């Protein structure tokens, strides 16, 4: 029954058992008390502000093939750039006139910035008075290390899928016992941190979700980062299903559920499936939203998924947009960086 498993989560009982059924039932009276329970989580810890991470798309040139991803370096059909240092930092600088209080450098795994252009451009960026948020892919500790010197205070990089034959099969240039190496690391070095999946995966199971939840409850990561997976066309997956909104929004619920202190964005990729699904996502357990800020003529080409939201927008739409939503929403921008404020609880 749908009542029994939202009293065990109202009562933190979070087996697999517990989280299967939550992921198996379909009923909409169990799913809008899933969504209504998360969101009063998310209400109760970490407020009405939704923190704005401005991101800079600053490359899409990459080294790694995943199957999933349109950025991988088999796909021909993309026309690939790099943003000058002096671009990405004037517009960072741009971002945090805006009102941007993170600034997130994301890029396909190119090697040409690393390690010590990304720490040059983090260095200017910490200027501003911002937290700085990587998402850079996997690099060595060293690299870690330097861009924490140099002032880097958060870095995502999604787990992707708590699975590591799936793992591998979908990445096949590394694996989850990788993937997992550099978030320890990333949390040793002191990042606030952020992980996450994809939901709807060729061959990911239910199951494979448990696990998920049960992978992000484990590490107690700062940041969940989750959307659907959206097949694109100049992939190996092309012909796969798009992930389902509704079972991704049920695992951005029970992540908030799970960990009710953490910051979880609502995803573009899930306003990308649904119109209007981030701000669903923010009213079942989402506190987060990353307005894109990558300028063009490059904002149209880093398309890890085939995207529609903000490509023929202005180039700075989209902060003032997200505030609109945030104010429609009845929330309010974050004040301050917007960290994980932590709850310790029993
Ligand atoms: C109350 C008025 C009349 C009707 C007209 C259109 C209906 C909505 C839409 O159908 C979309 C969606 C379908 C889901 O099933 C249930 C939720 C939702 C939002 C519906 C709720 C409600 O029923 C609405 C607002
Ligand atoms: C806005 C729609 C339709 C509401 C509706 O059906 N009516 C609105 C009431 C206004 N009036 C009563 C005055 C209308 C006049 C007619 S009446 O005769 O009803 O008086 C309602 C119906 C189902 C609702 C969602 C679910 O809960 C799940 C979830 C819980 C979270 O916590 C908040 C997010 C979310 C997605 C909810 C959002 C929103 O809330 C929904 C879409
Ligand atoms: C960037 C340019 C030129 C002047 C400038 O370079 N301004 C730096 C502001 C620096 N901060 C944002 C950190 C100030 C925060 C002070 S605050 O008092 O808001 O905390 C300024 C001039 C008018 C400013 C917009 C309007 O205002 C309306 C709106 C207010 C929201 O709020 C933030 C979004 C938005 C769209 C603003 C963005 C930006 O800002 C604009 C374009
Ligand atoms: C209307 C669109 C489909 C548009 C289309 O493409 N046609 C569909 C696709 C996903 C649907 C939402 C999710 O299910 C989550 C949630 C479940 C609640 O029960 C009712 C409210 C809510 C927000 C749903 C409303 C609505 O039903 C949505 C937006
Ligand atoms: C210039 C753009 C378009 C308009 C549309 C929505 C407006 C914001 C919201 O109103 C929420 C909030 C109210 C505060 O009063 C002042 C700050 C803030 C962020 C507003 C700033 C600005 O006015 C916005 C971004
Ligand atoms: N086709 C697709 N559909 C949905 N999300 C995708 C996707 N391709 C990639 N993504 C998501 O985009 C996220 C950022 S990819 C960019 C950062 C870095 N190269 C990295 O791999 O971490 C990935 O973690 C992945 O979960
Ligand atoms: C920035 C990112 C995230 O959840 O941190 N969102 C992106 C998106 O949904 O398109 C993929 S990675
Ligand atoms: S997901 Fe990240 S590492 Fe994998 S191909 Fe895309 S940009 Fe490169
Ligand atoms: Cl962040």
């Amino acid at each position: 029954t749908g009542r029994e498993i939202l009293e065990k989560l109202e009562r933190r009982e979070f087996t697999r058992e517990v989280l299967k059924e939550a992921l198996s039932i379909n009923d909409r009276g169990f799913n809008e008390a899933l969504f209504k329970l998360a969101d009063e989580i998310r209400r109760k810890y970490v407020g009405d502000e939704v923190h704005i991470r401005a991101i800079i798309e600053f490359s899409n040139v990459c080294r790694k093939n995943c199957l999933y991803c349109g950025l991988r370096r088999d796909n021909k059909n993309l026309k690939r750039y790099r943003m000058t240092p002096e671009e990405i930092v004037e517009r960072a600088r741009l971002a945090v006139q805006f009102g941007a209080k993170t600034i997130v450098l994301q890029s396909g795994e190119d090697p040409y910035x690393m390690p010590d252009v990304i720490s040059d451009i983090v260095k200017e960026i910490k200027k501003m008075g911002v937290a700085v948020t990587l998402s850079l892919g996997e690099w060595p500790r060293e690299y870690y290390e330097k861009w924490k010197e140099a002032g880097a205070d958060r870095y995502l990089l999604r787990h992707e899928t708590a699975n590591p034959v799936l793992h591998r099969k979908l990445r096949p240039d590394t694996s989850f016992e990788n993937r997992l190496n550099c978030l320890l690391t990333l949390k040793e070095l002191g990042y606030e941190t952020g992980a996450g999946s994809m939901v709807g995966l060729p061959g990911q199971t239910i199951d494979d979700l448990v696990d998920d939840l049960l992978f992000l409850k484990e590490h107690d990561f700062d940041m969940v980062g989750i959307g659907p997976f959206i097949p694109h066309p100049d992939t190996p997956l092309a012909n796969e299903k798009k992930g389902d909104f509704t079972l991704t929004l049920k695992m951005v619920a029970l992540t908030r559920i799970l960990l009710p202190d953490s910051n979880i964005p609502a995803t573009t990729a899930m306003g990308t499936i649904v119109p209007g699904g981030r701000e669903i996502t923010l009213r079942c357990g989402a506190n987060v939203i990353m307005p894109n800020w990558t300028p063009s003529p490059y904002r149209q080409l880093y398309q890890l998924y085939p995207g529609k939201i903000s490509v023929f927008e202005k180039d700075t739409a989209s902060i003032p947009s997200v505030m609109k939503m945030i104010e429609l929403l009845g929330r309010k921008p974050g004040r301050d960086w917007g960290g994980r404020k932590r709850v310790f609880e029993t």
